[PDB]
DNA sequence: AACTGGTAGAGATTTTTCTTAGC
DNA sequence: GCTAAGAAAAATCTCTACCA
DNA sequence: AACTGGTAGAGATTTTTCTTAGC
DNA sequence: GCTAAGAAAAATCTCTACCA
């Protein structure tokens, strides 16, 4: 256990690892992992979205793409004012988390229905892949335009058929299985923090062997059964659970 | 004896339709003889049995279903085994724009199975043809039994609870419609992880796939081939492939079934 | 000759008690119980009935089962 | 239900004076009823 | 065969062997709920 | 400040009773 | 003569629909 | 022959955690 | 210094209305 500390601090200070490789090779728990990289100097986006309009047989389509995957959400509005923009976004934010969106200064995308919003579903407004997208998706939609009678249908089996029939990249994923995935590696780095300051709103007073005198305040980072990780002067020390104390400690 | 009273308790129930209880003690015939008079009438059996059943939960089956509020027609579609709602604002109950719903769920997330009651828009050819071009297996429940689509219903009395929560902010009934969507999803916590909606269903799709391509990677370079011995004749079955040899039993899979063989009983061959 | 006859009986007497039930339902929009069927199929949940050269399906919560001794 | 089968088993015992094991076999009655069949016979004695 | 596709096939051969020994335990961190016979209650989280 | 859900039946499971083989 | 296995029969417990 | 009730909140009761008096 | 009483706070179990 403290041959793994020993280890694995020796090799982040060789080759700089990340705390999940390090969690999986050397046996240690993820918070002792990421405290290793938190303790590094030299070591210190999944909700952005990008909006735009276009045109297609004079009906105007509006495309929304996740930038990290590539993952299209289209539609076709009746107009090009503000409410139905402002609707869209409604849609697309009570469906998906969106947190910073970028768009370009056209009419539509200044307005205060657009504003209202943006502040009532708390995004962050911000104007300047998304050409490309549409580029790409016309060829699909003159692509698999005989199967269809009106323009909604074509758009749709053409966003259906570029997100989950098309594979692509270094693993061989479509769309789908990429957002999904960046989306769940968010969700464990948020739940792992909360865990981590929960653990680290403690103390810790130890006695080191043939001694009877309690040494200095260290700070908690991981109460098993029978060790307990300290940090204590830029040094991570595994005492057992038989020479401590844990306090609480109010120290903000 | 008793005879004469069966034959006095069986005129009795033609005139007077007794339970059993009755004719047990009036008659001092046995129960069997009682329960036997009873269960050969054609006026009494009206009751059921007094048990429930349990809908399909697969990771990746829907289900959806109309209301109606302030006069609009809502259409709503839950993913099941998590409990992550879609729903839109119709302005007719037609069987086209259930199509185009249905193409646009099918679009956005991986749908495999579809679960519907019996009403006229959802029997349709247009529906019929979406399922067909998206390759959708479509059931329909038993008719006039709303208890087989329980979580689409479910749903819809918590959607018309948090519309009248949030009613005052919104002035048309579409946008709190999706304001409410969006509280559902996001703002409510609490069921099976301590998660949302939103929350649980990225679970549970990642975990499926990440579960797939694990499993190929460990079934590709197996070996250990186990012949075991089961059944109520003590006969011999074909090569199975070992899984998993644990302190008591093994896990074999034999013809795409799995079976779980207690460890005295089997042998290991390499 | 006499032989094989008792165990045609055997084995018909056998087959004719596996499954001789009758099902009483109730269904429709006016949910009224309905007269005497043959059970075909009984899974957790629901049952498949014949009644006039008719496939019904009913939960087992809007039918009962009558079996013989 | 067997209450024809009680019918024929009183008169299976009035002709040949069977024992109550075998008509509770042969017509599926149980055997409480079966009994008291051959307990009403003044000849009979259940055994 | 040549020197190339005997440097992969080895290679890729003791790869597999520890690489299999390691995703047994990444397959069995998973956490299962189920439900049993006659009961509206989901059990708690078995091991798959 | 002084009011309120209940009844009966269908199966499943546990207990009691009755006949008979074996030492 | 006495005892235990085994099966039939009676007793108890849990759960559902309907009452404007 | 291949179908099926469920979700979320209010209290009551049991378990865990945190501070302090007493030997 | 160590231990037990006591109270606050978090976790679990049972039960109800509503969904055309
Ligand atoms: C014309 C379509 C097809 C034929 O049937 C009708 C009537 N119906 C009735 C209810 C209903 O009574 N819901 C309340 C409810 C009551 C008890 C329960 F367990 C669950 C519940 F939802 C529906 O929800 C519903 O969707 C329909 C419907 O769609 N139709
Ligand atoms: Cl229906
Ligand atoms: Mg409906
Ligand atoms: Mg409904
Ligand atoms: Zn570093
Ligand atoms: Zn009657
Ligand atoms: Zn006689």
């Amino acid at each position: 256990f403290l041959d793994g500390i020993e280890k694995a601090q020796e090799e982040h200070e060789k080759y700089h690892n990340n705390w999940r490789a390090m969690a999986e090779d050397f046996q240690i728990p993820q918070v002792v992992a990421k405290e290793i990289v938190a303790q590094c100097p030299k070591c210190q986006s999944p909700k952005t979205w990008q909006m735009d309009c276009t045109h297609l047989e004079g009906k105007v389509i509006i495309v929304a793409v996740h930038v990290a995957s590539g993952y299209i959400e289209a539609e076709v509005l009746p107009a090009e004012t503000g409410k139905e923009t402002a609707h869209f976004l409604l849609k697309l934010a009570a469906r998906w988390p969106v947190k910073h969106l970028h768009t370009d200064n056209g009419d539509n995308f200044t307005s205060s229905a657009v504003q209202a919003v943006c502040w009532w579903a708390q995004i962050e407004h911000t104007f300047g892949v998304v050409e490309s997208m549409n580029h790409q998706l016309k060829t699909i939609i003159t692509q698999i335009r005989d199967q269809a009678e009106k323009i909604e249908t074509a758009v749709q089996m053409a966003v259906l058929i570029h997100n989950f029939k098309r594979k692509g990249g270094i693993g061989g994923y479509s769309a789908g299985e990429r957002i999904i995935d960046i989306i769940a590696s968010d969700l464990q780095t948020t739940k792992l923090q909360n865990q981590i300051s929960k653990i680290q709103n403690f103390r810790v007073y130890f006695r080191e062997g043939r001694d009877q005198q309690w040494k200095g305040p260290a700070t908690l980072i991981w109460k098993g059964e029978g060790a307990v990780v300290i940090q204590d002067g830029q040094d991570l020390k595994v005492v057992p659970r038989r020479k401590c104390k844990i306090i609480k400690d109010y120290g903000r």
